[PDB]
């Protein structure tokens, strides 16, 4: 019993953290194989940073401008390449604690474990959901930069964020492994806000499945819904509609709990307008969005509490 | 920027996991140098669990009763030893990743992080903090047992919880690792219940501060009260006493923000008596406890955002 935002353990990611510095910035970078990945922020100063032509800084630099240290050992950099917002810099060294691995890119409202990271050694581990408006809720201080997300599976690490910077409302941003930004975001100091967030209704309906897996039927009610009359409420209260392919996807929760996707959508919809009246689900006191099925899945036994 | 209930990377835990089997039962044991340590437990079957005498299941059993499994690879068990809830069982192989360690009890109040583990494979990681009643509001299945808690200072690993069972209302109960019980607990099945619990007063105010540092004040008042004041209300509340000890342990965050304890003090009795108004603190909408002053400061900027 139980249920906790669960970091996958994060071992496998620290033997790949190496510091990077380039002029006076350091920053971490990720070394897999004889390649380390970083931000290309580390090729800027301060004065850059207002409108930097990356291109134009890079061309300036020798493989030498860049020193990449793991632990005492100083890696020597023989080659280096721009990949839209990152480097991959060519080491002289394979990292003999590569893990099995893969470069995924998460959607929005998926999740995945943060190894906050400082100077190149690591300090944290959290679990974070990919918001809609693609920010994350991290929490990082100068000197993050290129702090990883990844999900493991089996043998395999799938690294699925790299830390870049902090939003005016104190929210994150960053990159996929191939440099590419989640979200509108651009690595220069502009006015550029997080766009409006919504709740992840497919994540609420994971984590009420949860509840019941675990032993609560508080919320449940005798009303059914359908798919057209939940999204209205949805609407009205900032969450996501609800479509098919999500209803599908709860298929083996529904299935497990012999309770009906729409049924649940009633109830929930019911919690939108009523409130939870003083109580807790799974120990909250409001409805959480940042479990997606596959981590109630994980987490919660296959066998319901009846 | 952010707060967020953040674990010690897992790594150095990780590589000290291990199975333990006896007859029927498996669980987890941690392999530091020449010695496994595990639940007592796993010497029970299923009908020695209402009345085990250890002593009397122990003496039956040989160094060959124990199957010790790192991954692929046996271990051969040549000594036992029962120290109070635990089994030290000591092998051939010195494990060649132990880390830097110590063993400490914490304090009710006082966090860690747990590796939750399966089979002798680490499969999550979070934080917990133990709660005056002496339990943890963990994550676990069957079998979880000889799952670990531990904090890391600089190089050393201070292991601290080994997880033994689920009380009725679904929260947790172990021991240090010297094998004592935290709380009146002992490992055996019976009618055993958690003792009524209260908010770790220390806590909530080291997470007032940690908003301030962060940039929020908007609870804060006019106003200040006395010591045995604010224990008045903290009575009513079901709030721990705050005492002059506790006072001076939040010397350092008074001092970083300009606010003194009792001045936050009369900030959370007006949260206490009014409430949070619809608004929230540090993306919270109630007043949270699982933070140390030390988890405030490990996390917080050094500098407030004024
Ligand atoms: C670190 O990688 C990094 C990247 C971008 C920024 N800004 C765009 C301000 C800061 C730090
Ligand atoms: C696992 O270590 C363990 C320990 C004690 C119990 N009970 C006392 C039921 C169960 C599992």
């Amino acid at each position: 019993s139980g249920f906790r935002k669960m970091a996958f353990p994060s071992g496998k990611v620290e033997g790949c953290m190496v510091q990077v510095t380039c002029g006076t910035t350091t920053l971490n970078g990720l070394w897999l194989d004889d390649t380390v990945y970083c931000p290309r922020h580390v090729i800027c100063t301060a004065e850059d940073m207002l409108n930097p032509n990356y291109e134009d800084l890079l061309i300036r630099k020798s493989n030498h401008s860049f020193l990449v240290q793991a632990g005492n050992v100083q890696l020597r950099v023989i080659g280096h390449s721009m990949q839209n917002c990152l480097l991959r810099l060519k080491v002289d060294t394979s990292n003999p604690k590569t893990p099995k691995y893969k470069f995924v890119r998460i959607q929005p409202g998926q999740t995945f474990s943060v190894l906050a990271c400082y100077n190149g050694s690591p300090s944290g581990v959290y679990q974070c959901a990919m918001r809609p408006n693609h920010t994350i809720k991290g929490s990082f201080l100068n000197g993050s930069c290129g702090s990883v997300g990844f999900n493991i599976d089996y043998d395999c690490v799938s690294f699925c964020y790299m830390h870049h910077m902090e939003l005016p409302t104190g929210v994150h941003a960053g990159t996929d492994l191939e440099g590419k930004f989640y979200g509108p975001f651009v690595d220069r100091q502009t006015a550029q806000a997080a766009g409006t967030d919504t709740t992840i209704t497919l994540n609420v309906l994971a984590w009420l499945y949860a509840a019941v897996i675990n032993g609560d039927r508080w919320f449940l009610n005798r009303f059914t819904t359908t798919l057209n009359d939940f999204n209205l409420v949805a609407m009205k209260y900032n969450y996501e509609p609800l479509t098919q392919d999500h209803v599908d996807i709860l298929g083996p929760l529904s299935a497990q709990t012999g309770i009906a996707v729409l049924d649940m959508c009633a109830a929930l919809k019911e919690l939108l307008q009523n409130g939870m009246n003083g109580r807790t689900i799974l120990g909250s006191t409001i409805l959480e969005d940042e479990f997606t099925p596959f981590d109630v899945v994980r987490q919660c036994s296959g066998v319901t509490f009846q």
